[PDB]
């Protein structure tokens, strides 16, 4: 069983980073598990780490055959030698604090079937290359992160003139927090979106119509989901399709903070309670700023790879988004405005890329 004869080596797709003024940047490959699947069967296993990145394999040993498949997952915290391709294809990942320190933040590949012949075998090597069986040239092997990328590029604030007199809001003393981000997903498939109907928020607000309270439906506090806004900050997150259910359930990445008088000082009575029963915010001033992302609607304005939202969360891309308040929040980020929110969006979707280096 454990006698090879071949190798396979593979170039992984990279592209030039133009990533600059946002935390959550493009792609490093430290660590990586290349495997050969016949089949079910592991018939080739290497793994890699490099601190400096890795953006090819030399040399794995497996067997000569028709209809074998390069599977890859990097930046994993998994035991993969001897799984079956089921078992492989049926990992999940959720989503944990050191994610938000751009730790385990997992990435996977996989090829469509090629022979391997005996002797050195070449996946995704440029044109002309060198080889006893050169497959898939100038197609180098896309491993893609899991993740997605949630931020704010920027928030300003401009009150219209009929709040003017009423209120104003600070981003600088303001916090951040991705709410109705799905738990989980799967890690290989046409798509990562998983049938658990688990979720988590980073700030604990009022029921609303997108609060996944569902029969069935669970919804946990995860403290790495909230941090200060800052230029550029946000969050790692997992695939959601938002329209799975009988009821909408967007990813959002909402600002907060206190909504102030027109002096920046704390409301007092009576305009608090004016406030509050208003919708504004909550009995401690608390006003929150939700955008429902990659959300077909709103007003939203899309650029980047797309120009219309999708309704969902799709691995590897960084949603990039613009905000101009310009009124009051909401104290009910998780329901929908029966009008429309003060605010507007222009959001840039910009997929990773894998360093090249
Ligand atoms: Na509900």
């Amino acid at each position: 069983v454990v006698e090879t004869n071949a190798t396979v080596s593979f170039i992984i797709k990279s592209g030039e980073s133009r990533a600059v003024g946002d935390d959550l940047t493009d792609a490093k490959i430290t660590k990586l598990t290349a495997m050969v699947y016949a089949g079910q069967v592991q018939e080739g296993i290497k793994t890699v780490e490099e601190d400096g990145g890795v953006l090819k394999v030399e040399g794995i040993p497996c067997k000569s055959g028709a209809n074998r498949v390069l599977v890859v997952v990097a930046n994993h915290n998994y035991e993969l030698t001897g799984k079956s391709l089921n078992e492989v294809e049926a990992l999940t990942t959720s989503l944990t604090a050191e994610n938000q320190n751009a730790k385990n933040l997992i990435m996977t590949g996989k090829s469509a079937a090629f022979t391997i012949k005996p002797g050195s075998n070449h996946y995704g090597y440029p044109g002309g290359t060198a080889s006893d069986n050169l497959v898939s040239a100038g197609t180098p092997l896309a491993v893609t992160r899991v993740h997605a990328g949630i931020s704010f590029a920027g928030v300003e604030v401009n009150m219209a003139t009929q709040y003017q007199n009423y209120y104003s809001f600070k981003p600088a003393d303001a916090k951040i927090a991705a709410l109705v981000a799905k738990k989980d997903s799967k890690i290989f498939g046409n798509s990562l979106v998983s049938n658990t109907n688990a979720y988590l928020y980073g700030v604990q607000t009022p029921a609303g119509l997108y609060t996944p309270d569902a029969a069935g439906e669970t919804y946990e506090l995860e403290a790495s989901l909230n941090t200060n806004y800052a230029v550029g900050a946000g969050f790692y997150v997992l695939e959601s399709k938002y329209d799975a259910s009988n009821e909408l359930r967007p990813t959002i990445l909402c600002i907060y903070g206190k909504l102030l008088d027109k002096d920046g000082n704390p409301l007092t009575e009576p305009a608090l309670t004016d406030a509050i029963n208003a919708g504004f915010c909550d009995g401690d001033g608390t006003t929150y700023y939700p955008v429902l992302v990659n959300y077909d609607g709103n007003g939203y304005i899309y650029s980047g790879a797309i120009t219309q939202g999708q309704n969902k969360i799709v691995r590897n891309n960084h949603y990039k988004i613009s905000l101009n308040i310009t009124g009051p929040g909401t104290n009910t980020p998780e329901n929908p405005q029966p009008v429309q929110a003060n605010l507007n969006v222009t959001c840039q979707v910009t997929p990773w890329v894998v360093v090249n280096q």
